[PDB]
């Protein structure tokens, strides 16, 4: 077991609790007509409290448990927890969590006697739950057990599936809520495990409040059946179409709850799952692009004080885009055309073949560069043009299966009429890329539930009381395509900035300042 | 555009900015039990920035008549005189796209809504504009810069014609040509050399006299143009490496004596670097040869003059310093990185020779070493700690200056999976490199106006590692390992500019949004 | 499936097919005035096809324990015994996909509607099935074929396990290992050699005795398995070239004497080819070394035994023999063709050495020479008659047998335009090569049953150029230039099979549709 111990008077320990002092500095800016930027530095001191006692087991409930990602997630936990080595044509392989930033990345803690960097595991600075301690269950409109799910997904090595057969065969998804109009029509045949059935045993959208109550109870039941104290819910089911947001329906917490009781057509299954989780005080993460978090739902989360986050896992093509586009603009290069094509042959692609479902994904993938473009008016302005042509395409091509093929072209302008053209072919084994990110989201969300803080009054010791994070956990942005935000705030999509935020947060909790890369030990005499 | 920070850390006195800064870091030790003991450190400083920048900055390029050299002069003239030009896409206005100092922005803070407010990179503190560069230099070929532009085939025909009158006036000074240091196929190109014998033939004898002539050229350039500040940058053919031998080029004293002795380990770049250091003018190496031997670093340390470089990081390697870092930071394990390149300009022609290619193979290959050493979860004895990496550069005349980079990043994912990223990158080499040369010059000049003291003012340690963002193989201070990640390199520069104006490091914590 | 043509050109007599054929061609001369004078020629023949094919065909592979050798045996066993196997995509049935003789079709004519009717390539005339191959061979490494499969990492794990019992029974015969002909890194792999001295150390002395042993191995293989027909194919490490010297390997007589003299220009492949020719068994070279020196071609001509080869044309080069031809046939002018490759199998490991790589550089580079020489409108002194072409092969262990080919075809269009085709081709080398080895064996056996006479029957000229479709650098008859275009190579085979059954050449005129 690796650990970190910082010698600092900013941190004090007491009864499994870590209390850390931190001075947060930032600055407010105004721009004069003359083109002058007036910068006024701001400061706010805090005391962060971290409950060091992490749960021995963490309950995980996945909506879409029997899908490619859901089944692969369960397989990865079982394989790593029980060290299930498996056979491949390249020999015996040992399970690992590669692709997971929380489990397989490192962070610089400082320098050695020679002035060179010393790194430690991301999850070694402070106590975090291990995916090996995840107790997983969930719902799926299809009743196939998880062994059948692995067979169906065609994601994992045959021998590994066989070694996991006995255990996975026993994991069966709980019945779920299936409202036909929210996902592709071609999914009809797949639905045979539903709770919303009428007297004649037929799927119905009537009684949405009852469906909501069933989900809340499902959570309570799962918790007690596993003698668990903490649970997190994550949506990893078919991408739904967007719902319309209209006054009097889902614009406020009050209207939202009433609309559910009224079986309103703007209430999707994800809307119900999110509402149920929020009401149970269980963090809810949206791994898909539909606009689940309508204003009325955000309001509900704010009122209940329950964490919510998400909107589409940022796993491959978009993850790279949030790195490349940022790099080009940061370098003073001007992207003017970004074409992104994708073809895959799994059920995700099958569902996305329907225009309404595709639309949701089109928006999340296209929006990732908006803030980057708006950050540079030297390159993007009225005189030179402030637009970047951007197209997103997703086609269902059964033969490639889960190995989604992303083909992109980044065409940029250089000085004096020149250009730079970067063409990419990226083979994305979607579930293997996504599963570790789902793991990261769960690990980081749990960590955040143990953090509280209070503003410090410079002239009054121990003033105010501890509070939890604002409900929308933007700290999870690294893993999501279209970061949900607090009203009024714009999202920041740059991958490196998103990781830096997490890095500096873990650092401040153990008494360390932000990474500055100034390296004065080397640059100054 | 300007920036004014309300802070008591900064005080202005006689066109001089004095800024207080507390530098924090931490020293780490790891125990056998796997425990990291971190001890924070702190050191207060007072930085002084001479706000009086030169109205005109002298630039002397070695390899002035080459693709990059001629494009540099054209870019300065085109932008300075607003030379719009015709293209099949219509009339275009000149700009400095591709330049990080001229065309990128930095976040200064947030607005009343809590959202980011950005300002130009060169607006936080006064920096010299490339429009005010006065350029001269050397080249073993005497073609004037208009003829050089024609030869390079880099710029739009109409732009070349509109710049003809002005570019025809610029002619490279003769240089030092030691045949064995560059490709043999460059012989017919050399017709502008100072190192000639009684019969008028190129000679490697009299290297000290060659050094004195370069010093004279620098002195004359300053006097002719009434310039007080000059910077020299090597943008000439990539040279083969020289051997570092005890008693030859290991010390400042031995180095100078070796030059006087016409030692075979003294390359033309060695002489240009020595001459620049002796004239007190910063010297930047835009090529991969190991110009900065120990004796030269010593000389720079002794004279207190800036040196930096070793290969412009412009295209394939720049992207690699971003992608490889991204993958490892994400917990993904690259295991194979194949990088191929073909180009048809003189750079490629020179690089077609083994000894010259070798220099470039090293700079492009080393960019990921630090990244791989930073993660022992992925890279260790049990799982393997190596990343197969190959660098290939082939001369293919038809593509000209538009170098084609083809790469494949093959990485391991969990449970036996893989990720394969294949790339085809068309790099208009000179248009990518020119703005970087500009950045290096602008940033170097800025650094010469910075001094500091712990709390007598002193200048930066001679090796300007702050310029790493623009170089493939960052030269480092003895004992120190280079850091190649592009984003970290830009972050270093960003936080430096920020602290000079009293702002702390960017932290991205955004507590205004994340906390109640 | 079978084919029966109603024709008076064919007559059957004692399991023998006799076919009349009038071969037309034309001789051309060009005048200074630019006039092409064409004189048609005609020669009637009577071809005889022995319809009695062997029930079992002996196959002896040099390099039997390698990636291709072990995959070949696995493919034969899997298909012969219908060994279905599990994969993450479900149960799959074995097949010979990638084999032109087993899985491609040929147009026999049109139906009543005037539309094409196709039949299997191997259904026009009786050909041996790979299912009836009896395989043995040699390898400098003694691992049995199951262990060889494990080592190669080519086949699905479950298939390997289902074939374990049968593959474990196959073990390569010891071979001839002359260290200087292949990469030095192959030393530790050699533990199965016949050429050992008194101390039991590998030796290059006694080459004639090595030759006699190979002949014995062939004779024994035939006797042990009661086989009357055997074919030998080289699928071992690529060797470096040998020098062709007068008095050494220029003639049949000098060649044999050089072997007896243990001459340094006698490679292991030279000995295997000589031994095969002397035993009257066809010999196919699946590698690029220049095995067929003049003296060996002479020997084959004298003995009247078939020889062919020089590098399997399986992936990057196969596609090139299609794309380069397509562009030039279209009036488009390729000016730059860059071809890069990286792989991590033993083939790549061996090719990492310069001398071995050189052999492959030549075979892959020559495939476009004839194409470029065929069009003097595009390629001439005024416009330039060269196409820059580079071939690169790098060893990158992580990709294993899945070789990655990255190419760029840059061509000129009218009025200064260009076309740029960039490709990333993942080549599972053994799965691409194995069916080609099968095709070469099937087609070679077929050719041994063909004789003809102008109108005593004679066999084909020793060098079987009809096999060019499967080889990169077609060996040719003295004075004759090779033709590398894939489509023309398949057309040659197609029309040969057609004429044997009384059908004329495919003409694609389709007058049934084009004319009233
Ligand atoms: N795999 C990746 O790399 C990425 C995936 N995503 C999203 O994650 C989601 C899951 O992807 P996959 O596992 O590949 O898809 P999938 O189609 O294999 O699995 C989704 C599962 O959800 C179940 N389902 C559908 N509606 C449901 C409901 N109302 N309640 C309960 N179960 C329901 C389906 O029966 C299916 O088993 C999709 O929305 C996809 O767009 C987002 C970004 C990246
Ligand atoms: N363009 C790019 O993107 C990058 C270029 N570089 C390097 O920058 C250098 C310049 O590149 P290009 O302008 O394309 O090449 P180039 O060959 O067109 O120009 C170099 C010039 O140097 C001159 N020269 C050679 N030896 C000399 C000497 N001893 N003294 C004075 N002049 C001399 C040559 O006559 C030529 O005009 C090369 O070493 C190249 O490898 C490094 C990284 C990237
Ligand atoms: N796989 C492909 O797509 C193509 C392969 N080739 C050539 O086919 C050959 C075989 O390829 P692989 O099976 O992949 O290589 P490999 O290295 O796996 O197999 C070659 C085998 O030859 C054996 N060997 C070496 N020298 C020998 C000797 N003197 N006598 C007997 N055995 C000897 C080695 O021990 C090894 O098992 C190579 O020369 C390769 O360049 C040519 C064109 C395409």
């Amino acid at each position: 077991i690796t650990s970190v111990k910082v010698v600092t008077d900013k941190c004090t320990y007491k009864d499994n609790e870590l209390l850390t002092k931190y001075s947060y500095e930032n600055a407010v800016v105004t721009k004069t007509a003359s083109g002058r930027f007036d910068v006024t530095p701001t400061v706010q001191d805090y005391v962060f409290k971290l409950d060091l006692k992490k749960p021995e087991k963490l309950g995980i409930m996945l909506i879409g448990l029997g899908g490619n990602n859901g089944s692969t997630l369960v397989a990865s936990v079982l394989a790593n927890k029980h060290n299930v080595e498996f056979q491949t044509k390249e020999g015996v392989k040992q399970p690992n969590y590669f692709g997971s930033m929380t489990q397989c990345s490192t962070l610089k803690l400082g320098i050695d006697a020679e002035g060179n960097d010393v790194y430690a595991p991301f999850n070694s600075l402070l106590p975090m739950v291990s995916p090996n301690d995840f107790v997983v269950s969930g719902w799926d409109i299809n009743n196939a057990d998880l062994y059948e799910a692995m067979q169906r997904s065609q994601v994992l090595e045959y021998d590994l599936q066989q070694r996991l057969k006995a255990k996975m065969s026993l994991v069966k998804p709980l019945p779920s809520i299936y409202y036909p109009d929210f996902i592709a029509a071609n999914q009809d045949e797949r639905a045979n495990n539903c709770i919303n059935l009428d007297e004649k045993g037929n799927v119905t959208t009537r009684g949405k409040w009852t469906h909501l109550q069933r989900i809340r109870r499902d959570i309570q039941n799962f918790k007690e059946e596993n003698a668990l104290d903490k649970v997190i819910v994550l949506w990893t089911a078919n991408t739904e179409r967007y719902v319309e947001v209209s006054p009097g329906v889902n614009d406020t917490m009050e209207n939202l709850l009433q609309s559910i009781k009224n079986d309103h057509e703007e209430i999707a299954p994800s809307t119900i799952f999110a509402a149920a989780s929020i009401l149970e005080g269980v963090p809810y993460i949206n791994g898909s692009p539909q606009n689940t978090f309508v204003p009325g739902l955000v309001q509900l989360a704010e009122h209940e004080g329950t964490f919510i986050a998400g909107d589409d896992l940022k796993s491959g093509q978009t993850k790279l885009k949030s790195v490349l586009a940022q790099f080009l603009v940061d370098a003073g290069i001007k992207p003017v055309s970004i074409a992104s094509y994708n073809h895959l042959g799994n059920n995700d692609g099958y569902n996305l073949s329907a225009p309404k479902q595709f639309r949701s994904k089109e928006i999340s993938k296209s929006s990732v560069i908006d803030d980057i473009i708006a950050s540079n008016d030297i390159l993007y302005n009225d005189k030179l043009g402030k637009k970047v042509d951007h197209c997103i395409v997703i086609k269902y091509m059964k033969p490639v299966g889960d190995s989604k093929v992303a083909m992109d072209e980044y065409y940029s302008e250089l000085m004096l009429g020149g250009h730079n053209r970067i063409s990419i072919h990226n083979v994305c084994e979607d579930s293997l890329l996504a599963t570790p990110l789902i793991i990261d989201l769960l690990v980081m969300t749990e960590f955040c539930t143990r953090v509280s803080y209070k503003k410090v009054d410079p002239v009054k010791e121990d003033a105010g009381k501890f509070e939890n994070f604002y409900p929308v956990l933007t700290f999870l942005s690294y893993w999501l395509k279209a970061p949900l935000t607090r009203p009024g705030f714009h999202p920041v999509n740059g991958l490196n900035k998103q990781r830096t935020a997490l890095e500096n947060f873990l650092r401040l909790l153990i008494g360390l300042p932000s990474q500055n890369e100034l390296r004065f030990e080397e640059r100054l005499l």
